[PDB]
């Protein structure tokens, strides 16, 4: 059934991020942060619980199938195809 | 023993590709294309339904365990070990 | 609660490695070896059954959630955060 499993890890958000926000790793600290929508293949998960700069840990999805319209993509990710394969290689996919 | 889940995403194949063909992302468009068999760690999935250059969306496995002899590796992938770990880090593995 | 699936792949350990040891791919042979704890994002799995340099094949975890305290991290991995996100992007996560 391809269940959407959650996970937790240190977060380094710099602002509020609603649930369904794509995440990537900060190349410096390696904490989870919002995917910029421009670094190819950097997306690693989807935030499952709303969080902000005070959240020391984030709860995010590490698997499952998510609908293209439900994911809250960053504005900078203007290409539909690149968004649809943003998680290729992970256990997450987009429909 | 682990479920072989499928996923779908934009396709950009250059030619006909049968099911069980290892896929990677086109470095430019980021559409799914056949794994070249030489770019280390580029494989992201295994084509689940035969397709070709006219297929705009492909269906592929994003998880599961597959027999080394069942996967249709590209001729350029000439090293058995490199093929067997081509999916290390994804939900797919080879047996 | 997510299942911890195992997998097998060629091994290139240079010494004895107990279960729960993080694994990465050797850049040259691409066999599974112990993660060095310094190459960012190189961890691809966690050894599931003890092995050593004579082990031609390793059985490892390719998914699941594991306790930070249960994983036998290499000494070089001295930053807690980097260890906690060492598997981000794979089906494995740390709690």
């Amino acid at each position: 059934s391809d269940p959407a499993h959650t996970a937790t890890a240190p977060g380094g958000l710099s602002a509020k991020a609603p649930a369904m926000t794509p995440l990537m790793l900060d190349t410096s600290s390696r904490k989870l942060v919002a995917w910029d929508g421009t670094t190819d293949g950097a997306a690693v998960g989807i935030l499952a619980v709303a969080a902000d700069q005070t959240s020391t840990t984030l709860t995010f999805y590490k698997s499952g199938t998510f609908r293209y319209e439900d994911v809250l993509w960053p504005e900078a990710a203007s290409d539909e195809t690149k968004k649809r394969t943003a998680f290729a290689g992970t256990a997450i996919s987009i429909v």
